[PDB]
């Protein structure tokens, strides 16, 4: 009960701050959907290019799944940074 | 004219790929609006806490504007990574 | 009251998870002290090298305050990542 | 012998600078221990939640091992940035 | 045809800007070669240290392939940032 | 004298490893030159667009100097990661 009071640096948040944080998280939800769509596109592209050594080598050299993972991580950590700017913890 | 053909590694893009890229960029637009809103909130919070040395010191110690900048950069570079996964350049 | 229940993706945490999170944050406190010490060292180094154009140019070219800021940000975001691994939010 | 004189940009370091660098590295050691502890916790959590499809899916969706790896990398690169601020190499 | 006009925020580029971008990309090519060389060195080091449990454990603990991957990603995203500074898109 | 033996985790390096590290650093030197060139281009672009409120606002909105700084930091930390993969320190 009231676990946030037990975590160092966590202060009480107004409803306004909570709403802004939840807004960040909902925009992140939309980004989650978009990333899933891109991953599906990559599956389909690779599949359709099966037994096309040149196209398969092109895709493998571009490393699109690795770049999608990088982008996902950047989106999530940017979300976390914005939420930190809103919530403003009391600790380093 | 057709400048993309003059840049190393840039290949021709299908309309599908262009649409996915533009989708990433529009979601980024919404994030731009959200970040502007958070910055306005920070302006108002600081202003309202003028001549409240304790609250001013708290805000300054939390560094919310620096964290908002960090989050903005992360969102933008994640956008760039996702767009790279879609467009798949031909170069390192 | 119980603000964590109002934030999307935040689940109830056991006392064990809270303790691990607080541990991350206390180690971060020690890092805060170390970074303050390094910043003091940089102040003193610059001051002692006043009116020594060569040493001043060397320091300015090395950009140690910018690198200290980079390191601080990395430590803080790594702390945030570890705390996320512990708390395991329910959202993207 | 004296390999640091053979590496571009590496200058001679005072004992004070070496001590500060070693301090950064020892704090990093403590972080290494903490990360090992968190990884053990994750092993135990997953194991205890074996044959609990809902809890297993929750953990898998949270990706805590990936976030622990992200945090480890951030801690290490922040350490490297702080050590660079101390040692101040002579090269880009 | 003229796909860049269909992507949000992409403006027309002068030949000067295109040349600077291509310069960034060619320097990146040289970095690609250097990273391949380092990876070959790591293969050879590991191979030569086969059936030397101590050296194998040392290498595994240092995680040099993971650090090479980190460095590759940093080089590529720095390239992307510089190219963005040159091309200056019109969108967030 | 032999300061590297006094820093935790630093092992003795072969001449091969030193040469690879110095190679990374020389490529970084070339990147330093390229970044200086881009910064000069940005100075000239801004200057030439003086008293052209529209072009000045465009440049300011694109934030090219901030993106150049981001790219510089990424190049430098990628260099550091590659050099770490080569030198392979003995510490976290
Ligand atoms: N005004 C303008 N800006 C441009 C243009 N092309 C790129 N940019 C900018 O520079 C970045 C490109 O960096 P990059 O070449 O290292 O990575 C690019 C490149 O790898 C890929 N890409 C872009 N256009 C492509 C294309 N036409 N074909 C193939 N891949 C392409 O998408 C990546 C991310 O694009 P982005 O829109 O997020 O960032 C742009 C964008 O901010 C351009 O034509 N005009
Ligand atoms: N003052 C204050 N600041 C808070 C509070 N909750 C979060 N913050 C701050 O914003 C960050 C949360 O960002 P996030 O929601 O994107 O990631 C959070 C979230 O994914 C997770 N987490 C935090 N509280 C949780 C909880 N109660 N349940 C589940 N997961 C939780 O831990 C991550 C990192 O926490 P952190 O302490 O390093 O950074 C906080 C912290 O700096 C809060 O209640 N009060
Ligand atoms: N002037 C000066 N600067 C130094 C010296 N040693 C390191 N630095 C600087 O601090 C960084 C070292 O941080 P680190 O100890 O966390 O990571 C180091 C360390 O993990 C590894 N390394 C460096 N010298 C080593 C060595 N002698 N043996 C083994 N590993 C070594 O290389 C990493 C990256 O080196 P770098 O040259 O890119 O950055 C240096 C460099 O900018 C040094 O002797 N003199």
């Amino acid at each position: 009960d009231n676990q946030h009071k037990k975590i160092k640096g966590y202060r009480d948040l107004s409803q306004e701050e909570i709403d802004m944080m939840n807004r960040v998280k909902e925009l992140g939800s939309q980004f989650e959907k978009l990333i899933q769509d891109v991953s599906d596109h990559l599956r389909g592209q690779y599949n359709a290019s099966l037994h096309n050594r040149d196209e398969i080598t092109r895709i493998a050299n571009a490393e699109p799944g690795r770049w999608l993972a990088i982008g996902k991580t950047d989106i999530q950590t940017g979300m976390m940074a914005i939420i930190r700017a809103i919530a403003q913890p009391d600790s380093f």
